[PDB]
């Protein structure tokens, strides 16, 4: 049981084959879930699970520079459900972030932001009950 939104530091930033689980229940009638990789005021990887946009579902990411958000990557594959437990893991690769959520691979996000060592938070925010956030290598 956690406080949204939850700040999990990553001490030294990121770096391949560290693997990031969230485990959390997402709200009935949510939103959005919002997880951004943060170096200082930059997002280096938001992922963002929209619910109704346009009544559709999709997953955005995307990475914000100097205030500016870039380029979108859409997913339309959306294992969330109102109401329903998930776990995703996030695994740095040396090229992206590999997404898999529920055991079952999602998506990848190749890195636009190459100082890994300085993306040294995860905001986790949105419609969820967040149960843990935490990391370790692999
Ligand atoms: O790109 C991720 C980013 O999207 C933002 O969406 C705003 C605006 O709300 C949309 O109407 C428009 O399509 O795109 C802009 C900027 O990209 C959103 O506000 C952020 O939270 C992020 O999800």
């Amino acid at each position: 049981m956690l406080i949204v939104p939850y700040n999990l530091p990553l001490p030294g930033g990121v770096v391949p084959r560290m693997l990031i689980t969230i485990l959390g229940t997402v709200k009935p009638n949510a939103n959005r879930i919002a997880l951004d990789f943060q170096r200082g005021n930059d997002v280096a990887f938001h992922f963002n699970p929209r619910f109704n946009e346009n009544n559709r579902r999709v997953i955005v990411c995307n990475t914000k520079l100097d205030n500016n958000w870039g380029r979108e990557e859409r997913q339309s594959v959306f294992p969330f459900e109102s109401g329903k437990p998930f776990k995703i893991q996030v695994l740095v690769e040396p090229d992206h972030f590999k997404v898999a959520v529920n055991d079952a691979h999602l998506l990848q996000y190749n890195h636009r932001v190459k100082k890994l060592n300085e993306i040294s938070k995860l905001g986790i925010s949105g419609d969820i009950d967040l149960t843990s956030a935490s990391y370790t290598m692999i």
